[PDB]
């Protein structure tokens, strides 16, 4: 959850469940599927949301959840594709030109719900992460 309204992602998140497992995709992979989006526009980044949990008197544990943003949108809309940034993982179809922003409008209000994150057959899924909505 967010105490500052976030940029809304078109897709559900990917939640870490095993610590020590790295968030990664094979180059050319990792752009979630949206109906009718052309492969030339399939370019962007996953953004890590670090979560925090209040102290109790039990065991006293919350793992990061990542959200996808098309290139030129979201909290890292101005950063160059492939630039080394903590918490940002760039992904793009081999059909995409990562020099130009995706021609994709942002999501919300009550106009559209988040698309459950899906990847095409052949996609190497990052071990230790759970895809929300799966
Ligand atoms: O801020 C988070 C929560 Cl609070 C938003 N609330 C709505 C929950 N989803 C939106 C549509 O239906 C699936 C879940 C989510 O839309 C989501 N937006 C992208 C990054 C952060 C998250």
């Amino acid at each position: 959850e967010f105490n500052v309204v976030p940029y809304y992602s078109w897709f559900s998140g990917i939640t870490q469940f095993q610590k020590g497992k790295e968030f990664e995709f094979v180059e050319g992979q990792g752009v979630p599927i949206a109906p009718g989006v052309p492969a030339t526009e399939a370019k962007g980044y996953w953004y890590r949301h670090n979560r925090r949990s209040f102290k109790t008197a039990d065991g006293n544990q919350l793992l990061p959840r990542w959200y996808f943003y098309y290139l030129g949108t979201g909290p890292h809309a101005k950063d160059q594709y492939g630039t080394d940034i903590d918490g940002v993982y760039w992904v793009a179809s081999n059909q995409a030109d990562v020099n130009t922003p995706a021609d994709i409008v942002d999501r919300d209000p009550s106009s559209d719900e988040a698309i459950p994150t899906r990847f095409p057959p052949g996609t190497v899924l990052p071990q230790g992460y759970y895809i929300e909505g799966s």
